[PDB]
C-alpha cells in the first residue's frame, strides 16, 4: 500500500510529445493497485518513474518519465491524478534552488511548513497562481524568487513567520 | 513507514561536531522511531536519520546522515542505521562513483541481481572485497566507476548486466 510515497498532482496527466518514449496501461479498480505495480516495477519493460490513475476509465498509465522529463507535457483533466516517484524527483538543490521540486516540507528547526494556499498562521502574497512553474503546491519548501538562502516556507508556528529548509546542495566540493 | 528509509545493518553514526543536535528516547521497536522521524513531531530539527539500539531498545534521531560532514559510520552489532531517502542524493554526478541511493531496477525494467548472490550470474564483486563502495542489497551501483553510470547484475539469466536509469543531476532545469 505505497500510494503515500509518491508526490500527487491533482487533475493531471502527461502527454507523449515524443513518439519515441513508451507506456503501459491497464484497466484496474483503485489507484493503490497502481502505486504497488509502479513501486514493485513488475511486468514493465522500463523503469516506473510515474503513474497516472484515470478515475473515469479506471486505467493506470505507468511511465518511464515524469513531468520534468524532456519531450513530455502536462495535460489537464478532471479525471486524472498524477503520481511521481520521489526517487526520480531530484532531492537536492542546484544553486539557490529556484527549480527545486522535491517534497520536503519542514523548516530547519523542525517546524511543519504552512500551505502556500493558506493565510494561516501567516498572511502573505505568494499565491500559487502568482508563481506558476515555481510549484508552490501543498506546503513544500520553495525558493520562488530564487533568493540567497535556498528554499524556505511560511511556518505553521505563529511565532515564526518563515524559515529556511535545510535541503542539501547536489554538489559543493 | 520503516521502508521510506535505507537500512545499513550493524551500523551507527558518531558525531564529531558536538554541536549538531540529537534527541533520544527508550522506545519499543525500530518502527516506532521511523514514524516519529517521518512526521518529525517533537524533534527541534529535520530528522534525516535515526538509529535503533536493539540492546538498550533506544532510538537516536539525527538532523544528519552518513554523507554529512562531521559524522562517521561505525560498526556496532546491536545497532541498525536508517537514513531518510529525501536526503540521500537521488541523482548522479558523472559516472556515479559515489551513488548511494536505493534504486534496484535496470533501465528496461528488470529487477537487480543482489551482489551477495552468484545466481543467475557469477561475479567478482562481494561486498567486503569492494568496501567503501556500498555493494549492499540489490542497489544499482558503480564500484569501479565506469562510463555509463550505476548498473547491476540482473536477475534475468539472458541479461548478465545492464545500467540503471538514474538521472544526472544535470538532466533537469
Ligand atoms: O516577504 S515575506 O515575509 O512575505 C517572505 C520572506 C522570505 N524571504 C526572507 C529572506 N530569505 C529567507 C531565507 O532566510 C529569502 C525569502
Amino acid at each position: 500500500n505505497t500510494i503515500h510515497e509518491f508526490k500527487k498532482s491533482a487533475k493531471t496527466t502527461l502527454i507523449k510529445i515524443d513518439p519515441a518514449l513508451k507506456i503501459k496501461t491497464k484497466k484496474v479498480n483503485t489507484a493503490d493497485q497502481c502505486a504497488n505495480r509502479c513501486t514493485r516495477n513488475k511486468g514493465l519493460p522500463f523503469t516506473c518513474k510515474a503513474f497516472v490513475f484515470d478515475k473515469a476509465r479506471k486505467q493506470c498509465l505507468w511511465f518511464p518519465f515524469n513531468s520534468m522529463s524532456s519531450g513530455v507535457k502536462k495535460e489537464f483533466g478532471h479525471e486524472f491524478d498524477l503520481y511521481e516517484n520521489k526517487d526520480y524527483i531530484r532531492n537536492c538543490i542546484i544553486g539557490k534552488g529556484r527549480s527545486y521540486k522535491g517534497t520536503v516540507s519542514i523548516t530547519k528547526s523542525g517546524i511543519k511548513c504552512q500551505p502556500w494556499s493558506s493565510m494561516i498562521p501567516h498572511e502573505h502574497s505568494f499565491l500559487p497562481s502568482s508563481y506558476r512553474g515555481k510549484d508552490l503546491q501543498e506546503n513544500y519548501c520553495r525558493n520562488p524568487r530564487g533568493e540567497e538562502g535556498g528554499p524556505w516556507c511560511f511556518t505553521s508556528n505563529p511565532e515564526v513567520r518563515y524559515e529556511v529548509c535545510d535541503i542539501p546542495q547536489c554538489s559543493e566540493v
